[PDB]
Formats: structure tokens, C-alpha cells, sequence
């Protein structure tokens, strides 16, 4: 028998502020759709408020896996901030390592959010609006130093490419979302434009030649994509009042998946209207996403919510409905619960509203 | 635990007509994949004899629905008539309303339906043939009155737009096609193309503006689009002798979904030949859009269909077999047919095949 | 209640070898996904060595099938060797068959394989690569007699097309990809470029007018395209010391459905490295493709792999790990095997690893 067992929790802070800290747990006795395994990894978030003037933090994320014995890991870390509503700027730096294989790099990059309509007939009458079309514009300066043989390989390979192939704009995109992740992108409603190439030359840098590429691309969302729709939204910036961070890691084999997360950051919460707040509106990428693995294997749901409110305030509606409370602290499991569980798992999008107040 | 529960009845004339009366209801205690709930929605479409000399209906359509407390509205009426066997003509009228905004709009519209080749070989060697891939071109000149400040912004936003954004023509299918929409149309083989803006002006209408455009397009299928490889079929008005008409509704919020249907309507049989009828095979977009959104809770079926053949007729074929008869009346349930009803229901398109005869 | 039995063995010669005889059968009471029933096919596969100096061998494939009462028939047979490790080149020659109707064809066509990188570093550090993204390009010269009035019209139809349709090239592909065969290229992350019409003329040929087309087309893959990915691997040219061949068929309907394969080849195992050797990463396109289909049905697995190794082998790994042995015979059932069927039955590609040695 088949089983997920998973536990959440979520605990709010009051007042204005829409912080809150995340927990959760998961496993099941199922394998994940790897086509190498075991697979396992480690991601550590971090962000801590840089410039409150110029609205800048600085933003780190270290990923390291291992994947059929192979030793993965990338970091990086930047400086971001919005710009306008519709223009975020970013500066960082980073690198890749796989086994004895390692490179940095450096960036700039500014990203400029378009939604295709406004419209005061949509805002003043849908109070939770879900959809947001819009297309979303990177320009990036890329810069890695040339300082191994392989990666003088691939810079001269790339270089031989671009001339001779009038298509590299196009083809590109076959190699860049690589495996499943092509077919993810029209499942959630994504699409990603030709790239252009504006500029490709070598510096010379510090310790040697280093590969410069300054180069564009859009993608278009036909709603779903959370990117695009809720672009103000996922960088709160204007909340961090403090460092926030999350850890989070899997292990999986043949004989299953084990996942932990344990985080903390703004934007757990949101002001409803009507003095009125909600746990933020599932976002529908990974719900999609996910929806792409999580109907292989039949299982039975064996799952629990925590939420705990700040002191004073009530749950004024919830659906599917809490099973217990004490005090600000609310518990969901079985019935209706285990059942949405189940429909977000193999992709679903159902909404499961919470709204309290005190 | 998770039950679909569904009746069907399909009741048949006989002699030549084509007509029957069609009923269902479905529950099943599993949430909606809506990112929004609760949703209810009410949908009432009727068709009469207009001029039978020159073919032409008059088919109005009413819709209906809340959604997450929004008031929702879209009627539409209009003449149609084939002009030829490939191009169907229209002329018509409605609005939309949401919350405190609404509009109206009138409209003509020619619509050619093409297919790929055609062939003898083929027809004279598969008696039932389902696929067939083709192209559907629309020619549309619409009108809408700018008589509130919103549709004034929106008008003058997209003016702004068509002038300034060479890709309109391509981002424009990213706004279209809202949310799963977008994904929709790959999963059924579906194609649409970029669209061409052939005229945009402002008229000088009795109450005020007229937001007046030109535009085209046209949507190609790889055989499964009923919309194009059962053009002629899905409008049969030369077998329209009466009005016709159907009823539908659900209910659903985060608990489950409830939905009947009523109506009458020519179509529902078809000659197989041989002096054999059928009921019309499945139209396959139905379940393969449907087939996006039953997959995300496990099911147990408890289902029954009832067919009543005209006086006289019985069942020469049906697979899976019925289980039981009552002269002209020949019930389903369990067994197949429950399996058939959780293949569909989950977005396979397995054939039913009901042939019968005096 | 639904219930999926199937068995499967593999016998495999050892030394260098990698040959190894395949068999299956498998019946579930389930409908297939077809919209016409019954469908029965059976197919055979057959290639031998032709000039081992110049690495041709001479491939044969026949297809029968009947689907709703219409036979069906096409085969294929071709001399096929690479000229170098990213070109192959094929001469043959075949017929289609429908009910009355029938046609002949000859063919000469070269495709060039390229991926789209090549790096040490990524060979190096990854032991069992997977994904490899890339693209094909073939170039088709083929020729069918028009000895009958539908070639005639059929060639008339498109020689009409090509010079009227501007979109022809593009346009072309919704007729190819017929039905759900479109949709499954997503799926895959596989995409087919525009084709390209270079001749298009008739020849007097020894019996009549012959049909005579030039064309050419790519066809990209994201990493999880097989004839892509596996390119040299899947015609083991090379390997073919002797004679092999494969049968198949499946018979389908309402009811259900049964298929049986025997067959024996080389490419069966691989060298893993290290002395170790390993059955073949399974590939990926069957599953993905299987999987649009595995999802309509609920079922049960009875399933049962029985492996023989080569005298004095021994596997030094499974996982899933095999339930029972017996000298060079292991076997697989119930469990976490019975699991990992249902998995891949549905689409997944978790990995199912055996490495064996002596
Ligand atoms: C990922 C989905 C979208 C996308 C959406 C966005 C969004 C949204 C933003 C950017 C931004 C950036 N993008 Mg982009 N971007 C995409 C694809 C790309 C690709 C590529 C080759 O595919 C590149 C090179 C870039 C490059 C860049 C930079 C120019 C810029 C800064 C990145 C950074 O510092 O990341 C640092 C990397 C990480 C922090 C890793 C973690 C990323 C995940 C997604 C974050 C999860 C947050 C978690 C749920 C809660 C975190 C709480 C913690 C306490 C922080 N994008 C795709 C198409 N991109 C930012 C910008 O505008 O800068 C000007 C920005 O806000
Ligand atoms: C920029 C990101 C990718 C990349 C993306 C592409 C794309 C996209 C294309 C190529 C194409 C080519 N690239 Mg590459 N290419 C990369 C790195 C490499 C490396 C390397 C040492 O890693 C090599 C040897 C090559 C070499 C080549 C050839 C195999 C091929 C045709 C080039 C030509 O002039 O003819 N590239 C990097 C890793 N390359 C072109 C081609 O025709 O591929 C079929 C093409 O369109
Ligand atoms: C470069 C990337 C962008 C960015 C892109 C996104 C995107 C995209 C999304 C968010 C979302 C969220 N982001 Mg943001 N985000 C950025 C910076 C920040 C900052 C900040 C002050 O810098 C903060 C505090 C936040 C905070 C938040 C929350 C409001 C929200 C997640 C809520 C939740 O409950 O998660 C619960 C958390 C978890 C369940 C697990 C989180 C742990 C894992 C490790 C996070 C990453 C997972 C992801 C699959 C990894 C992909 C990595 C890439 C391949 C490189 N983001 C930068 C600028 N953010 C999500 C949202 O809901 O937006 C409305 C969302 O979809
Ligand atoms: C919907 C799937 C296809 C499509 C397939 C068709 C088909 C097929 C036809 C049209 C036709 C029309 N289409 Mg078109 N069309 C599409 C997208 C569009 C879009 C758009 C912005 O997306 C627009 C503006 C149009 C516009 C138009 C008009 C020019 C024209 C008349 C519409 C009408 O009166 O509807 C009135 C609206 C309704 C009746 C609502 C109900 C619609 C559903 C689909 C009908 C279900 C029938 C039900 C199962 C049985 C009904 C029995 C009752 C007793 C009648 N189409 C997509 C791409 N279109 C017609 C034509 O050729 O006119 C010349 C026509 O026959
Ligand atoms: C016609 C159907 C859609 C629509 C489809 C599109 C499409 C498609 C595009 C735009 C684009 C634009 N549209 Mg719009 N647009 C609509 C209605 C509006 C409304 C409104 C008051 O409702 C507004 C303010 C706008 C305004 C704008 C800008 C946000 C944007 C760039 C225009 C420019 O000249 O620079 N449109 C209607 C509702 N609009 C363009 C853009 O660059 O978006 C990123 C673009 O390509
Ligand atoms: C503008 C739209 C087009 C059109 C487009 C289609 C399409 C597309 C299809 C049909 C199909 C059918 N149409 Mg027609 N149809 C038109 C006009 C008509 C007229 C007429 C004389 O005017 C008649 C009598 C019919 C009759 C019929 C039947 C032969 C057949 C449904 C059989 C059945 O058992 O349904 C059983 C009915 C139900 C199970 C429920 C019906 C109730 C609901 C409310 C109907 C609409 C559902 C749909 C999701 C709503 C989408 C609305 C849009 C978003 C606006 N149509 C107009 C001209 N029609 C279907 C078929 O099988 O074709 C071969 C089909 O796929
Ligand atoms: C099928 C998936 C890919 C594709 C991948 C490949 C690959 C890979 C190769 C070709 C090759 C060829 N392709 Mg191609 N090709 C595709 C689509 C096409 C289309 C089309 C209109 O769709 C056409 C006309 C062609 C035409 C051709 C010929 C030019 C050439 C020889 C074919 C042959 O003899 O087949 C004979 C037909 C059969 C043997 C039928 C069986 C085919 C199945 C796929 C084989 C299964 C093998 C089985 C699992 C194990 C077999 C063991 C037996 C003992 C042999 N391809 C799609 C896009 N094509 C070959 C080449 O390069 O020639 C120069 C080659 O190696
Ligand atoms: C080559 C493979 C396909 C094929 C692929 C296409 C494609 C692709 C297109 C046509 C198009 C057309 N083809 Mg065709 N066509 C085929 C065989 C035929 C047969 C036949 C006797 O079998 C006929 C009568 C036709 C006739 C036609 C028209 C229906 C149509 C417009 C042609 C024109 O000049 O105007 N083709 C073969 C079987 N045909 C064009 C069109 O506009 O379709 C809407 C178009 O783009
Ligand atoms: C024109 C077609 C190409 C070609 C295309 C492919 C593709 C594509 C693939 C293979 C794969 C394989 N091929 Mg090859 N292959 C060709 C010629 C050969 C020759 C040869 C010396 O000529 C040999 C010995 C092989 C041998 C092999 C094996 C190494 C491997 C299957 C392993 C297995 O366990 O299958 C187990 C076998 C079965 C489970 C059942 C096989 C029985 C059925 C009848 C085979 C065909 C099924 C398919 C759906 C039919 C599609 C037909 C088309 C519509 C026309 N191929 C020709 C040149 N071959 C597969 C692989 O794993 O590659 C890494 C794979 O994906």
C-alpha cells in the first residue's frame, strides 16, 4: 500500500505584518520520475534587507545535490531591486560545480513585467483576481571567466555556433529547458521567445580572458504563470524588515521521497479587504508543475495542517473546514482536507481559503 | 471515500428523424480544479426555423454564473446560415456583464472550414472515420458601443497597442487564451494561428462611439477538433424542423460538484448505414479538455445510462453490452460501463458504439 | 475490478555480447484510448547482416492490423549503414494497404544527427548520462508509381496545394501528426521544423507515371527524444553478427486488452564500466508516450520480470531488488517491483537499475 504521510505548519505574525514561518514535512512510498537515482538535494534561501532607501536586499541560494553518485552545487547571490512597479534591477554573482568540474560567474540584469490589459471594470468587481496575463522581458550581462579548458571549449564552440547558425536563436531553447522541462513550459500556460544575442566578446580580466554575453529574451504567461501575474507580490521586498530565510531538502530513491522545509519570510499572509486577512492564494506553478509527477503511483493521503493565528484572532472562514481548534491554533486532517491534499498533488488548483481576522 | 454518482437517459425518434431528448446528472464529492470557488454556473442555449428557404437559424445562447461572489453574465443571438459546404455565415447581438460593468456588441462573421485532402481511398474503405485534420478560417466585424469610461480606456489601450507593439499579432493569443485555456489547445491537437487586424476605426453611432474592428484568424486541428472534422454535423439545421433547445447548470465549491443537463436536439443518431443507426459517435474535445481536470481525485463510479429506441427498434450492437431491456428501453450500470464511464471521465476516448435497427 | 497481468523475461548471452532474447505479454481489463474498436495488430520486425565491410544491414518491418472491420497493411524494407557517426544512409522500398486500396513506394534518404554540445566535463563527472539535447535532419527522396486514380488525385491535390498555400510547409504537419499523434511531440519535448519542398516532379517510369518528391525536415529533442539521444545506440550496426528479429501484436477492444512480444537482438546490455555491465536505460519516449494512454483506468498490478544471466554472472545491484534467484535466474514481483510497474505504466521514468557481472 501506497502512502503519503505529510505534515504542515504555519504560524503567523499579527498586526500589519504578513510574516510567518513555514514547516513541512513529507514522505511516501513511491519513486520519484528520475530517470537517474538515488537522487537527493539541499537548498538553503537567504535574504537580509541591504539599502531600505533604495529598496535593495541581498539575496543568496545555495543548491547541492547528489544524483547517481555525481556531486552537484550552485550558489548564488545578488543585490535586487525594484526599479518601478513594472522594472526590477539585479547585480550578483555565483558558480556551478559537478564532480571535478567548476565555473563562477557574474551578472547584471534588469526584468520588465508587462501585464497585456488594466482594467477598473476587472479590479472593482473580482475581489480575489487569480489570472493575470502579461509577457516578461530579461536583458542580461553575463560574464565567466575563461579560466579551464572545458569552458574555453564551450565558449568557442558557441561562438562557431552563433555565426555559422541562423537558427541558434531558436534551437537554443531546446537545450536551455532541458529534459521535461520543455513540456512544462506549455502546461502552465508559459511560453518562452527566440532569444537575441546583442553582444559576445572576451575581456581581459584579472587572472586571464573572460567570456561576456549580453543578451534578451521574453515569456509570455496566459495567467498561470506566477512569475508574471503576481511579479509585485513574490519579491516583498518592501516587507523585509529583517533577514528571512528557508532550508529545505529531499532524499529520494527507488523506495521513495523524503522532503523537509523549514523557513521564514514576509508575505505568508495578505490583507483580504474588509479588515480581513488570508494565507496567500496558492500560487499555480507548482501545483502545476508537480501535476506532472504526482499521478504515477495511487496513494492514500495521511495529512495534517497546523495553522496557528497571532494571539486574538479567529478563523472566520476556512474551506475545506478545520477539523480542531484550541485557541489560535487550528488543525486540518482526513475528510475534505485529505481529499484536497490528494487533488493539489496530481495537479490540481482547487482553492482552499482560509480568512481570519480578530 | 470518493463516489461519482451519474444517470444518463437518451430517449430516440425514429423513421428518419435524428432527434432525441437528452438528459443528465452527475455528483461527485470531489472539489473543482477553479483557483476561485465557490462556482456555479447556469447555461441555457435555444435554436429555431428561421427561413428554411435560405437555411438560416436563429441560435441564442445565455450564460450564467457567480463566481467566488461575482456576478457573472454573456448572452449572444444571432442568424446563421451555411452559404456553402465549407463557409457558414452569422450575423447577431448580445453583452457581457460582470458585477457593475457590462457592454454590448453586434457582429457578422464568415467562418470556411477546410480539410487537408480528401479521398476516396479512404472513404469507401473506413465505414466510421473519426480523424480528419484540417483549417477554419474566421472573418469577424465587430462592434461595440464606447458608451462607459472603461470600455474608452480599453479601446484606446489596445489602439495604443496595435500601434506600437509589432508582436500584437502573436502576444495577442497569450491575453486570448486565459489561463489553462493556453494549455487546452495543444492537448487537443488544436492550433491557432496569429491573428490579422484588417480594420480598427471609431463610429459615429445613434447614443454615441462605436469601437468598430476587422480581424481574422484562423485554428487548425490534427483530427481531433470537432469543430473542424465534424463541421457539417455539429450544424444540422436542414434536420432543424423545430425548435430546439438545452438546459445545463452546476453547482461547486470546495466540497464537490453537481451538474444536470436537459435538452432536445437533432443529431443524436445518425444513419450507419446498412439500415443501421447509431447514436453519434463521442465528440472527442469534450473529454479530452474534461480529461485535464479528472485525474486529480480517485473515484468509484456508480453510474447508469438509459437509451429508449423509437417503437419498434432494437439493439443490433452495443459494446460494453447493456445489462438489462424493457422492450425499447435498454439499460447500463456497472460492470464495462462503469469502467467505460471512469475511462472517459478521466479523458480516455474508448468507443461506445450503440448500433440499432427495426 | 481492474487488474493488469503481465510477465516479462530476459535472457541474456554474456562475454562481450550484449544480445539477448525479450519476451512479454501483458492483459488488462481495461478499454484502450481508441475511438474506433475492435483494434488488432500484429507486427514483425526483421534485420540482417548485408555487407559487414561497408557496416549495411537490410531491415524488414511488416505492419497488419484491423481496426472497426478495416485491414490494414504497410511494409517497409530498407538497406541502412552510418557513413559516419552523426550521418546514416537508407535505400528500400514498400507498399500501404487499406480495404481495396493499396500503393507502392521507393525511397532513398540520409539523416544527419548533431547534438547540440559536446563536453568532457560533462562526461567525466556523469557515469550514466540521460538527457541529450539535439536535432536531426533528414533529407527523403521518394518515389510512388501513380497506378491507380486516387494516387493520381491525391498527387494532383498537393501539387495544387504546394503551389496555392503559402502555409503549406507549416500547415503540413496538422495532416502528419493525425489525431493524438500532435499532441504527443510536446509531450516528449520534441518539436518538427517547417518542412522544405526542394522537387516535386513526375517520372515515366517503366509501368506509368511515378510521383517523384524531394523534401526535408528537422526534428529537435530536449533530451528525452530517443533518436535523438541514443542515436548510435539504437542501431547497433556494429553489434549484428547474426540475424534478429521481433514479433509483436496486440488484440484490443471494449473489454480490454493483450499483447505478446518475442524477440532477440543485440543492444540488450551495456557495459557499465568498471566490469560491471547493466541492462539498457530504458527509454524514455515509450513511457512518456505510453503514459498520455496509462491514467484512464484504475488497476491493480500482478506483474512478474524474470532475468537470466549468462553462466556464472551475478547481479551486484537492483532496485527495485528482485524477490528471488536461482543460479543465473532472478525474479521480480509483488512489492516495490510491482510499484515501480505501475509507475512507469502510467508515464513515469523512475529508474530500474540492474548491474550485473561475473
Ligand atoms: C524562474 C521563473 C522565470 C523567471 C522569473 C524571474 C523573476 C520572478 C525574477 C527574475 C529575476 C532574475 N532573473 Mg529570471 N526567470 C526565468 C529564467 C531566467 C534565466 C534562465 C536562463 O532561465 C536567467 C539567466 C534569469 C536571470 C535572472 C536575473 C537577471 C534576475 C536575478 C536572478 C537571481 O538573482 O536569482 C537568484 C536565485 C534564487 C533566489 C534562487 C531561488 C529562486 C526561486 C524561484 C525562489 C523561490 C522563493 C521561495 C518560494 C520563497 C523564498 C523566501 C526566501 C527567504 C528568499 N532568469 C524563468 C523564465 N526572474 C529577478 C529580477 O527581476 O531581477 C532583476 C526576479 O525578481
Ligand atoms: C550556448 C549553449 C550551448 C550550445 C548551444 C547550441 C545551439 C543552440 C546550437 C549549437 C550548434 C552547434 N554547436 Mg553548441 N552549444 C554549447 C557548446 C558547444 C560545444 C561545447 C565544447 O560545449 C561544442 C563543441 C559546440 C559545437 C556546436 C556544433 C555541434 C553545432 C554546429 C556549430 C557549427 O558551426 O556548425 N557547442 C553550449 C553548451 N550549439 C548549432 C547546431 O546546428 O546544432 C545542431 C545550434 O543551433
Ligand atoms: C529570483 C527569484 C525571485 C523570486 C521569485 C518567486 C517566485 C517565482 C515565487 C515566489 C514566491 C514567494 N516569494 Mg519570492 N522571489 C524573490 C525574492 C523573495 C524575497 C525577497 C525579499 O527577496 C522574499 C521574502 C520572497 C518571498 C516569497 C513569498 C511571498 C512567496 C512564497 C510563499 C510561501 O508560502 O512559500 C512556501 C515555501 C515553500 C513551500 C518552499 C520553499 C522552499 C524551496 C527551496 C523554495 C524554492 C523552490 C523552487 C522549486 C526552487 C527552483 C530553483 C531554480 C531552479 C533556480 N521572495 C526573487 C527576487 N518568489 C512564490 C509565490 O507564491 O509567489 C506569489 C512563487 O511562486
Ligand atoms: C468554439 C470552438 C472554436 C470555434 C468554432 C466555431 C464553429 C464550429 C462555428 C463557429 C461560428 C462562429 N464563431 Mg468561432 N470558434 C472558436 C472561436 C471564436 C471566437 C473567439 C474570440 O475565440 C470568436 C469571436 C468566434 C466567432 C464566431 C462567429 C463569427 C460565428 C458565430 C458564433 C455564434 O453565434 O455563437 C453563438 C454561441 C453559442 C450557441 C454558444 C454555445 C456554443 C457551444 C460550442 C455549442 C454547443 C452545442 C451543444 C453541444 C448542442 C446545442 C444544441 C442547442 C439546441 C443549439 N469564434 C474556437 C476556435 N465557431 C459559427 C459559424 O460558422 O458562423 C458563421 C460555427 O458554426
Ligand atoms: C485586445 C485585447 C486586450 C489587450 C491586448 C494586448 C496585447 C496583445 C498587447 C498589449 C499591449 C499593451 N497594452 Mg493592452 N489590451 C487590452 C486593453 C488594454 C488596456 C485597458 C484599459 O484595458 C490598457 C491600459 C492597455 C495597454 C497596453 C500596455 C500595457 C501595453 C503596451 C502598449 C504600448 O503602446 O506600449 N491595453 C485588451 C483588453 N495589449 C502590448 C504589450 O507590449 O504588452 C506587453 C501587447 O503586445
Ligand atoms: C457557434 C456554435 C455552433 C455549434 C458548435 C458545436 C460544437 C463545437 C459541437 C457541437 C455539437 C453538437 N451540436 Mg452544434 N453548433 C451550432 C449549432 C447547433 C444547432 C443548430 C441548428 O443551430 C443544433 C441543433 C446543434 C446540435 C448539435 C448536436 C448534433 C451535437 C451535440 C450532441 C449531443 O449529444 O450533445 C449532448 C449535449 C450535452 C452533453 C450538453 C450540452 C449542454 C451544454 C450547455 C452545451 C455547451 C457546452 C460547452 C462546454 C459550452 C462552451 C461555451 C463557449 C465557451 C461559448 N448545434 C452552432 C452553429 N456543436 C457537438 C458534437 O458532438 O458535434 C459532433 C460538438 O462538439
Ligand atoms: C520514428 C521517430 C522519428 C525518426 C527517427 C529515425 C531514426 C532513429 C532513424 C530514422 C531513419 C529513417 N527515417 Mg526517420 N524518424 C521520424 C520520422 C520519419 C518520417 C515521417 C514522415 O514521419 C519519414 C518519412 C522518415 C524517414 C526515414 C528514412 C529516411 C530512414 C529509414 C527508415 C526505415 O527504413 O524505416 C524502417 C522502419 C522500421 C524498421 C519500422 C520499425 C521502426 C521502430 C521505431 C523501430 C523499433 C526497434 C525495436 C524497438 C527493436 C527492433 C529490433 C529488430 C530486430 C530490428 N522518418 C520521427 C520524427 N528515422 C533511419 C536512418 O537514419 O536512415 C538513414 C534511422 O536510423
Ligand atoms: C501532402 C499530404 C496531404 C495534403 C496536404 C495539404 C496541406 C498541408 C494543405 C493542403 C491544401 C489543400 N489541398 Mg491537400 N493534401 C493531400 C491531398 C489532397 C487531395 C487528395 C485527392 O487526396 C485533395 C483533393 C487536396 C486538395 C487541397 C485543397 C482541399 C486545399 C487547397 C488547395 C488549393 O490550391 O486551394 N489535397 C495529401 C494527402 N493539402 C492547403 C489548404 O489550404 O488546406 C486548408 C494546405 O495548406
Ligand atoms: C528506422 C528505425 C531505426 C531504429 C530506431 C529505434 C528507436 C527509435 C529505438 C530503438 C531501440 C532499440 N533498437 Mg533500433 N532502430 C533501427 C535498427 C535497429 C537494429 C538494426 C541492426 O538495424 C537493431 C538490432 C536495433 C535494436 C534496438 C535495441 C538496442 C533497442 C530496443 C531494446 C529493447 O529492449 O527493446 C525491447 C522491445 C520491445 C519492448 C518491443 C519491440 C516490439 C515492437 C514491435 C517494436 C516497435 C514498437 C514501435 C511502437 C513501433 C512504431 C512503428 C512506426 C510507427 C513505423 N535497432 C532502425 C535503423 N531503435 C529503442 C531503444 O531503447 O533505443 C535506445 C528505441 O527507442
Amino acid at each position: 500500500v501506497t502512502t503519503a504521510h505529510s505534515d504542515y505548519e504555519i504560524v503567523l505574525e499579527g498586526g500589519s505584518s504578513s510574516w510567518g514561518k513555514v514547516k513541512a514535512r513529507a514522505k511516501v512510498n513511491a519513486p520519484p520520475a528520475s530517470p537517474l537515482l538515488p537522487a537527493d538535494a539541499d537548498v538553503k534561501l537567504n535574504v537580509k534587507p541591504l539599502d531600505p532607501a533604495k529598496g535593495f536586499v541581498r539575496i543568496s541560494a545555495v543548491f547541492e545535490s547528489i544524483v547517481d553518485s555525481t556531486k552537484n552545487k550552485l550558489t548564488i547571490e545578488a543585490d535586487i531591486a525594484n526599479e518601478t512597479k513594472e522594472r526590477r534591477i539585479s547585480v550578483g554573482e555565483g558558480m556551478v560545480s559537478v564532480g571535478d568540474f567548476s565555473h563562477t560567474f557574474s551578472f547584471e540584469g534588469s526584468v520588465v513585467n508587462l501585464f497585456y490589459y488594466r482594467s477598473d471594470a476587472v479590479r472593482r468587481n473580482v475581489p480575489n483576481p487569480i489570472y493575470m496575463q502579461g509577457r516578461q522581458f530579461h536583458d542580461i550581462l553575463m560574464k565567466v571567466p575563461l579560466d579551464n579548458n572545458d569552458l574555453i571549449d564551450t565558449w568557442e564552440g558557441t561562438v562557431k555556433a552563433i555565426g555559422s547558425t541562423g537558427a541558434f536563436n531558436d534551437w537554443i531553447r531546446d537545450f536551455w529547458f532541458i529534459g521535461p522541462a520543455f513540456t512544462a513550459l506549455n502546461e502552465g500556460g508559459q511560453r518562452i521567445s527566440r532569444i537575441e544575442v546583442n553582444g559576445l566578446n572576451t575581456e581581459s580580466g584579472p587572472k586571464g580572458p573572460v567570456g561576456v554575453s549580453r543578451w534578451r529574451f521574453s515569456h509570455g504567461g496566459s495567467g498561470m504563470v506566477d512569475s508574471i501575474s503576481r511579479w509585485a507580490e513574490l519579491f516583498p521586498s518592501d516587507k523585509l524588515n529583517r533577514p528571512a530565510q528557508v532550508e529545505a531538502g529531499f532524499r529520494s530513491d527507488s523506495q521513495g521521497i523524503e522532503v523537509k522545509v523549514d523557513g521564514e519570510f514576509p508575505g505568508v499572509s495578505v490583507d483580504a479587504g474588509g479588515g480581513l486577512r488570508r494565507i496567500l492564494n496558492h500560487p499555480l506553478i507548482p501545483l502545476v508543475h508537480h501535476g506532472m509527477v504526482g499521478k504515477f503511483n495511487n496513494f492514500n493521503v495521511d495529512a495534517q495542517l497546523k495553522v496557528v493565528l497571532p494571539k486574538g484572532y479567529k478563523i472566520r472562514y476556512a474551506a475545506p473546514q478545520y477539523r480542531s481548534q484550541n485557541l489560535e491554533e487550528y488543525r486540518w486532517s482526513g475528510g475534505a482536507y485529505a481529499r484536497w491534499v490528494e487533488h493539489v498533488a496530481k495537479g490540481g488548483v482547487g482553492q482552499f481559503e482560509i480568512l481570519y481576522a480578530q
